[PDB]
Order: structure tokens, then sequence, then C-alpha cells
């Protein structure tokens, strides 16, 4: 009945399917829970000299239930262990949950603040629930004690959830996501002296979309001379290459102060073109990079894990940096060089026509292939990933001179989902493709970090390699860099 | 040594391996040679109540080489039948080939012109050789007789080439391609009273592109209020979803009346957006409509068919109309429907993440397919035309919907080349593709006549059906309509 048996009950089935778990789809260097189900990354925060990283996490099987949240924690942003579950649901205010939030430092004791969750009546996708944001505290950094509801929103507000609170001005400050009483997304933005009793400030942010219902995961940081936030609409129509995915994540770039209205210079731009990535959260590292954790997956997809009694993986970090023209430039974290073995220098390897075998595994990988663009014509010009010997099953990842795209296509990947995702190619002479593999996952950095591309892969090849190909002309690879990559676990 | 008896040994050649051509790629409704090679169709003509079409044929092998005119019969532009060779090299002036031309009554005498080829020093690309144009009539519209030399370029003009006359103004006009002094493509247009005696009036067309280094085939006719221009120019550089193909064929709208210049108000636009559309050639029917017939192929693409004793095909002739905007409207002849057999009609197909097997011949057959592009909203969606029964391979014909485009993708189709060819989707609720499918063909027609895409495909399966799909959401097939079609030679 306590959270302190939950919490044993929970760790317990977790350990007793983790021995279930097979190998191939299993994360070599991406968090995971030792077994069952995980989504949103929570309570992202650098306390007392280490990394934590929670989530979203259901430990009785590889399906989505009872929430609670799992916890990671890493000196270096890259070595992730496990740790004992931190939050279980227990109360009546999170009965059904222990949904997102995030973590602050409350004078020394870490302290969580999350959505619980408790369902009022069962009727589907037409349930009737409550969700109010709730604090939780430690004294250990393992161990969290509930303190009960802190935020109640008004009447008739049922979407009302993900707080992520900031200190500013000896005062913290705290956004939600909202389904307003007209049905549209909101962010709303309250204040607080003492953690316990908070006031609404404003209606940080709405879209001009009248079909956008909800804006999940809202995270407002500075970064230079702006605020960004980061946050994941649901209702956006898919349109043309824009919002392909079920659900949306992305960054919107304006002007804000205390006492005034969040004036948007850039409008919202998705945070990663691919198939797999939801709910990103940010937190400050030691040396002051803003840093982005996202889910590596989306609702409603196939998911070939759960036949391995897991399912659910977090991305890479990355980080977060303002361009002159107001667009984040995205870059994997300098700290995953630690997990890189055996390099292999490739240089100056022409194609027409042709497809070459390069013979180098693609089970945990990275990879940084420059293609000269003038030069590399082909109608189709680049690389199969996580490929079978025969290239039968491989991830491309190609130039299409006909769409001037960089094309990620999973259609013959493996098991699950298939079709493509895209960005436009940089203007510039080079291309250059910073690609890490994992056992079920590609995420490929363009440029100096103009547009990330996150999908999962399922291959079910025993032997994975890597190939270039070229079709109707040529390609022109400048420099390939392939490193193994080595488990984070040890 | 008499082009008689060069004529009687080319036609017994063809006769020879008329019997070694397999069925499996043969077109049971486009022009084809017996056996050997044909490209570019030449003289077509109205003349005594029939429809004659010649072509560029080699009769001695299924490669190209000595050049001589090929000739089938209609009296409907349907039923074509093969006639014996018209033209054969025979002279100094056209040693090395009876190349491209045209055909006019001459006061009741069929009159073919056409580029007498030699050449003068063999450097491969480097060879040096003389175009002039040469005339020849025909008495009974079967055997031919040559008339010798009518224009000879200046000096230092070595590409001069493919011409088309027309009489105007109680008066005879030529348009021939020509690479000038500066390496440039131009459309130079003469006059003659006699047909003997020509003059240069003025250079007609160039285009603003300085790598285009020849215009071949020019075609320049009325059609309402405007003058065009059809012409296959080379050295057009690929850029993205336009001039994809090894050299284009394409129009040219302006304003001409003679002692002006023609006046472009729609610039250089291709003629079909496939993979198979070379060398275009226009006459005027029986009711006056402006029909165009090419070769359904394309310079240095693999051909299959070289290993069944022949290669080449033409086009369906296709009826030329001006929209309001000037651009050209292109539909099939009406006179197909007469190749109709059953007919199938189904209504409201709906699928989502799913393919099935229509179970319909895809040998030789008509579609009228008719898409509801508001509630289709797969990422891909449409007709898996000329199809293994396990799916495998395929010619695929569908919606993009993150590109916004049809596809045509011969990656699984069979034997030779892969990848794909586009048109942007039209601005109406609905898309209709009104396909003809070949022994080794497809062409599609889009809409009114806004776009067509013509692809060679090369199917190994010894059953070809037709599959829809939608993958990653739905398709909604408002109406298919199915015919077999006839073989048009009984």
């Amino acid at each position: 009945g306590s959270m302190k048996n939950l919490i044993a009950e929970a760790n317990q089935a977790v350990e007793q399917f983790a021995g279930q778990v097979k190998a191939r789809y299993y994360p070599a260097y991406h968090i995971a829970a030792k077994s069952g189900w995980i989504n949103d990354p929570n309570g992202l925060i650098y306390f007392n000299n280490q990394y934590h990283v929670f989530f979203q996490h259901h430990p009785y099987n590889e399906q989505w239930g009872k929430i609670h949240w799992g916890h990671v924690v890493s000196d270096d942003l890259v070595h992730w262990r496990n740790l004992p579950i931190a939050l279980a649901p227990s109360q009546e205010y999170d009965k059904d949950g222990c949904f997102s939030g995030c973590a602050i430092d409350d004078n020394g004791v870490l302290t969580l603040i999350y959505t619980g969750h408790v369902v009022l009546k069962e009727a589907g996708d037409k349930s009737v629930f409550k969700q109010v944001q709730c604090l939780a505290t430690s004294k250990d950094g393992i161990h969290f004690e509930k303190q009960g509801v802190i935020v109640t929103p008004p009447e008739g507000i049922m979407h009302f959830r993900d707080p992520k609170v900031w200190r500013q001005d000896d005062q913290w400050y705290m956004v939600v996501g909202v389904n307003d009483h007209d049905n549209t997304g909101q962010v709303w933005l309250y204040h607080s002296q003492d953690l316990y009793h908070w006031q609404f400030v404003q209606v940080l942010a709405k879209m001009a979309d009248p079909n956008v219902y909800m804006l999940e995961c809202p995270d407002f940081f500075p970064l230079g001379d702006k605020y960004v936030l980061t946050c994941s609409p649901q209702g956006m129509k898919a349109n043309g290459y824009h919002y392909r995915n079920r659900y949306q994540s992305g960054y919107i770039v304006g002007d804000w102060q205390p006492g005034s209205a969040f004036t948007i210079t850039q409008d919202f731009t998705e945070l990663d073109f691919g198939h797999d990535y939801y709910a990103p959260q940010t937190l400050i590292s030691h040396d002051q990079r803003r840093i982005v954790i996202a889910w590596m997956d989306m609702w409603d997809s196939v998911m070939p894990s759960q036949a391995d009694k897991w399912a659910g993986v977090l991305t890479l970090p990355r980080t977060l940096m303002l361009s002159s023209n107001n667009k984040l430039l995205i870059n994997p974290i300098t700290e995953l060089k630690s997990l890189r073995g055996i390099q292999k220098k490739i240089t100056s390897i022409n194609l027409s026509n042709a497809i070459q075998d390069l013979q180098l595994d693609s089970m945990q990988c990275e990879l940084i292939l420059k293609i000269d663009l003038t030069n590399s014509d082909a109608e189709r010009a680049g690389i199969a990933l996580s490929a079978s010997p025969d290239g039968k099953q491989s991830t491309l990842l190609y130039v299409d001179n006909q769409a001037q795209r960089v094309i990620l296509d999973r259609t013959y990947s493996g098991e699950g989902m298939v079709g493509y995702r895209s960005v436009a190619l940089p203007a510039d002479k080079f291309l250059t493709l910073h690609i890490f593999i994992d056992h079920s996952s590609v995420e490929v950095f363009v440029n100096e970090g103009q547009a990330t591309l996150t999908s999962r892969i399922y291959p079910t090849s025993e032997k994975r390699t890597l190939f270039l190909f070229a079709e109707n002309g040529a390609l022109r690879v400048e420099q390939l860099d392939y490193w193994q990559i080595k488990n984070m676990r040890g």
C-alpha cells in the first residue's frame, strides 16, 4: 500500500523480466529500462555532481500502464546506470500515474514536480480524469517522499500537465500544457515564492492553427538574447514534408522578460525531421550547455521490441545553440566520443551506377560521411545502414537529387513501420552526415547541426553491414570516418 | 548497289529475324519493326486517306547502325500495319544513314525530305560528318525514288538536320536543327518556291542556357492564336525534377507570322515527365487535330528487348491543344477506344495500411483511376502495375503526400533501369490517372492532359496483375475502369 512497498514490487517485476530481454533491439548506448515500457524523459537535472534522467515507466509489462518514474544516473551524460524506480502511483491525486515532470534543487533538496493523473470515468478516449501538479523530495537522490498537491487547474480545465520549473529573480516559475475551454492547446506560466503556493501569471503561448488541441511537455529557457519554448503539439495536420509524425515536437524562439508577453521572432519549427522524436526536455550541464533528451519513439507506431518484454528508448543528449537567424543548431554532446573504439578512415570513395559493401559492423557504430554534392549527381546516392549481407534489408540514407533532399527510408529496414522522412539539402558544396547507429535506432546530424533525423529500425539480419550506393549517376564521398561504439553500461 | 536491291536485302534481314522475336516485351498496340532497331519517328502524314509513320531503322540487327526508313500505315492512327522499308542509304550524300525527316504532299506526289548523313572521318564522338537535306518521291506510297541534295549548310556548320516542311502562302518553309559556330543549338527557318531551291530566312529559336549545343527534331506549327515549336534539346543539365532524361523533348509557345521573330510567350517545357520520350513529330489528322508521336525510349538506357533481336517502340499518338494559360493539354487519341475488349468497373475502393490484388491481367490494358486527393492522405498510395503475383516485382504509380507529387518508380519493374520520374499533383480535389500498359511500357495521362509520364518497363513475371496499396494512411479510389486492349495487328 505504501509507496516504499509499491516501488519494491515494481522493481521486482523489472528484475523478473530483465533476464527475458533479447539483445537484438536493446540499445547499447541509449537509455532504456532493464525491462518493461518507458516513454517521455522527466526530471532532467545536474544535481550533486551527477546527471539524473527519469522517465515515464510501466514496470509490470512492455506496454503503457500504471505510470512510474524510472531513473538512471551518469557522471558524464553518457555512462548511464539503471537505478531503482523513484515514484510509484500511491495517492488519490496520482493513483493512475505519476505523469511527466521536472526536477529542481530546493536549497540542497532534490525536488520532483510532476503531474498526478487519476481516471474519474473510463470512456476510452472519452475518459474524464484529474491532472494536478504534485511535489516529491529526496535526501539521498534514490528514495523520494510525496508532499502532495501544489497546483490545481480552473474548473472546466482537464488537460493540465507536464510542469517545468526554474528559479529566476529569487522566485520560481512553472510552465504547464493545457487544453483550454475552446479546445485549443496553450502553455500557461505560473509563479511561486515557496514551491507550494502558485499563482497563474499569463498564457505564455498558443498556436495560430485552431486544430492544435494540446501543447505537451513545455520547456521555456533562455538561449543567448532570446527565450526558447520547446513543446509537443497535438492536432497539427501533416502538410507536405511538415508534421509527418502522429504528434509533433518543436521549438518557438522569441523575446520575454518577467512582466511581458513572449513575442515570437521564429514560429514553431520541428526539433527533428525523423520518425521517432517526442517529448523533449532540457537541462543545463555543469559547463552551462543547454542539453535536450527526447523519447526516441512515437505513439501508435509498431514496436517490434515488445516481443522481447521491453519497449522505449531515449535519444542521445544533444546541445542547443541559436544560429544568427535564430534557428537551433543541434549537435551530439562531445562526451559520446568516450564510447569510441576502433576508428577506420576511408578517403575519396567514388561510385557510379554501383553498390559497395564497406564490410563494417552496423550493430553499434558512429559514422561521419562527407559527401560532395556538386559531383554526387546520381538520382539516388548514399549509404545503406544496418544492412543484411545480401543487401535485401537496409535503412537507406541518401541524397535524392530530384527532390534535392536527404532521405531516411526504413521501408526495407526490418520489422515494423515503412516509409521515409527527409530534410532539404543544405546550401553548402558539402553534405556532412554524422550518424549514430544502435541496435534499433538511427540518429543523423546534418552539417553543423542545421537539421536532425531520428528513426527507430528493427533489423532481423544476424550480421549488419554498411553499403554505399549510386543509382543513375555518381556518388563522391570525400571522407568516411567509422567508429565501433562501446556498450555504455560496461 | 541500287536502292531497290539494298531495300530488298534489308527487308530480307528483317523477315529473317522476325521469327526470333519473343512476345514478352514486344508491343501489342504500339509501333515497332518486325525485327531489328528503330528510333525517331519520321515522315508523319495523312496522305491518300491513310496515316503514314516512318522511323529511323537498323534492319540488320537490334542495335543502332546504317539507318533506313521503316514504314507503317493505318486507316485510323491505331491499326498499324508493317510495310516494306522506304529508304536505304545508297548515295554519297546519305551513305551512312537516311537520318530524320518529314513528308509532304507535292501536288499529289508523296515527297520525303530527310537528312543524308555521311561519315568523313571516324573519331567516335570526335567524328566529322556531312549532313545535308535530301528529297525522295513516291508514286505508289511504298517505293521511293531519291532526287538528291536540296539544302547544304554554311561552311563550318556540321550538325544540320531533321527537316520539317510545311506549305504556307503558296510557298514552303523548312525548320532544321543546327549546332552554330559558337557551339549553341538553334532552329533555322528556310523557304522555297519549288522544294529544290532553299534560302535561309532566320534563326527561329535558340535557348538561353549556353550549354544547349543542339536542338534536334524541330516541328513548328500553328495551334490556336499561337505558334508552337516542339524540339529535342541536347546539353540541358538535370535540375531537381527538370530535364532528368539523357536528352530532352519539349515545347515553346509564342507568336509568329512570316516577316517576324518568333516571340516566346511560354519558355521551353518538357512534353513528357517520364523516362522514355524523345524526338516528337506531329501531323494534322483528317479532322484537323494536331497529333504527336515520339520514340518511347532514351539514348544510353539499358534495352532488355535486345536479347530478343528487336528494339524500339513509338509512343501512342496524342492530341495537342493549348490551355488558356498556353500550356499543352496532351491526351490519347480517341481512336484507341477501338482496341478495348472486356470492360470492368469498380467503384469506391478504400485502403488503409494495406495492399489489394485486383486480379486483372496487366499484359496489355487501359485503366482510368480516379483518386480522391483530400481523403487519400497515405504517405504513399496508388497502384502497382505489371506486378508479379507475389508483389515482389511491379511498376509503382502513386501519390507521395510528402512530395505532393505523382511518382512513377520502375526500381522493382523487372530488367534494366531503376528509379523514378514524377509530376506535381494537380490543383484539383481529384487526380485522374489514364494509364496504358503494353508488354514493355506505361503511359500516364494526368487529369485533362495537364501532364504525361511515359516509361519503358521489362517485367519478368509469367503472369502480370495489378495491386492497390496505401502506406501510413488512406487511399480513396472513387472509380477504377479497366479494359483489356486488343493486339492492333490482329
